[PDB]
């Protein structure tokens, strides 16, 4: 297990353009393409990304292209933020993959804004930032996509992904 | 071993624009680019399809690229028709292979007008549709492209294959 | 190990255009691009080869792309050539190796006029060959790119790697 398989599963793959818990315009394993309400612009995004006229339908290995991308923005954006850092630093292999995977679904700025959690993943405290966690809108709007996140956060272990 | 290596082995590779056993253009794994005359046109095509200036030249990668996507489209081709899907739903993994192999060298329609093979594939009755499978035309055209297919029919495991 | 990992070790992952020991701009696996001076002439050179709009940037598996092919046309270029192909096929697996990196390195005109290591090689002269090709100009300019290199000439292992 890693983060790639831990996306892959929270994610799921879908191999045309299709319209988000918003109405933002995605393809492939969560990869945002527009915010426009217009398709032909969605298929113009799409097509500059893949580098080929696909109308709207890319394979499941131009989905990888695009998730290896955005995978190392989530994990570059943790990198060079402050209030991230401290936290990616001082967290094992598997609870980073699970911070990785919150900034892939909201961005660094988002996750950065869950100033008590952080504090207590800093300072190893397991069941409280999981509690925390639950209370969010986060979870509210996307409890499915991010009950396993959190389970992990509270065990350290992939059993909520296999 | 699988349909992609069953093909892989009965279609073979080439890396370069060429003709068929009919004149038409095809590249990689069997996959026919054009019926036009124009090299030109061959060029083109796969331009589209593959995403670059390729001057008929393509890699391994980029072969299967063009693979994945015409599998899925024999297995497609079998799934949404009436005259296969049952053939389809009766067979094992192994035989179903060689199912999609014909699709995938012939079309859907193709291989729906083996009415007595179909019929006799259906009812188990392997050595009766391998008879009747060497009678064809698809046979006499292509003996080598069919002779491996036709004894997985017959005895439902990769033995031809390897 | 093989040619791939072994060139991938004496050359280096670089996924943003980058000028080499010359100046030249290159990216990837040490594909140079162009000799030009011209920044945007080295990305209007690998959207052409990539097959999109990249703005000097790549992922891994654009750098395996050009890298493939790199690899085949050192191959190919030692195959058509009298004065190598003797070499070649008088060579093992592993020295056959060292011979296509030199030629990725430096192109098959220039590792053919090794004339006495050449011919030390032809005539499994290992040590002979090794102290010639130390004395090079090839090995003062690159000296960490070639040490490796010319001790597998001399053992035959991958030890240099490994
Ligand atoms: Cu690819």
């Amino acid at each position: 297990m890693n983060i790639f398989e831990m996306l892959r599963i929270d994610e799921g793959l879908r191999l045309k353009i299709y319209k988000d818990t918003e109405g933002y315009y995605t393809i492939g394993i969560g990869h945002l393409l527009t915010k426009s309400p217009s398709l032909n612009a969605a298929k113009s995004e799409l097509d500059k990304a893949i580098g080929r006229n696909t109308n709207g339908v890319i394979t499941k290995h131009e989905a990888e292209h695009l998730f290896n991308q955005d995978v190392d923005a989530a994990v570059h954006g943790i990198l060079h933020n402050a209030k991230l850092k401290p936290v990616y630093d001082s967290l094992d292999a598997v609870r980073r993959a699970a911070l990785i995977n919150m900034v892939f679904q909201m961005g660094e700025t988002g996750v950065a804004g869950f100033t008590n959690s952080l504090r207590m993943l800093q300072q190893k405290r397991w069941d409280e930032a999981a509690v925390n966690l639950a209370k969010s809108r986060w979870y509210n709007q996307t409890p499915n996509r991010a009950k396993r996140v959190i389970t992990t956060f509270r065990t350290g272990t992939w059993d909520a992904y296999k």
